[PDB]
């Protein structure tokens, strides 16, 4: 019943399909998203944004809450999975998950080892929404409803710079994105 999220081409986003998630801001707005890792940890890998206007990063795949609908819609919960071309440096899942509360920075990071599937409590940190960021593009947003009796965090997803990488954290201003179907790239 909700409205479909569209790629740069104007076509609706499709569950199952590979897309690049690209910053809706050029130059200093950076490039796209990817798996990356901290100096001092190897697994699970974290979500990062390429500094270069040039690099679209590692494509993702959406999994609808209900695998039966094929359209990724606004303000509907879903799972997001990096689809690394490269062999796994880890056994952890590339599935996005909100991390525990880094006491060190007052931020809730976005990371992997999420759990695709099973809506409800056990998977709460793995479910995300897309919202419209006003005038141009899309922001991600973490406010799950898979558990009608779980008190959870709820926020836009912005970008912060920590120890020389760009990471995604909850914030009250969400950072905007557009989507690029991966085939139409060369």
């Amino acid at each position: 019943k909700n409205e479909p999220v569209l790629d740069i081409d104007g076509e609706e986003l499709r569950a199952g399909e590979q897309y690049y998630v690209v910053s809706a801001i050029w130059g200093p707005g950076g490039g796209g998203l990817a798996l990356g890792r901290l100096t001092d940890q190897k697994c699970p890998e974290i979500v990062v944004q390429r500094r270069s206007d040039s690099d679209y990063g590692t494509p993702v795949i959406f999994h609808n809450l209900d695998t039966k609908d094929d359209i990724v819609r606004l303000s509907t919960d879903f799972n997001v999975e990096f689809v690394p071309i490269r062999d796994r440096l880890c056994l952890t899942s590339t599935v996005w998950k909100i991390d525990d509360y880094d006491t060190s920075t007052g931020k809730w990071w976005v990371t992997t080892d999420g759990v695709k599937g099973n809506p409800g409590p056990h998977t709460l940190q793995s479910w995300f929404k897309i919202e419209k960021s006003g005038n141009f593009g899309y922001k991600f947003n973490f406010c799950p409803s898979v558990c009608e009796s779980c008190i959870t965090l709820c926020g836009d997803i912005g970008r912060y710079g920590h120890d020389g990488q760009i990471r995604l954290a909850l914030a009250e201003s969400g950072w905007p994105f557009v989507f690029q179907k991966a085939s139409s790239t060369i």
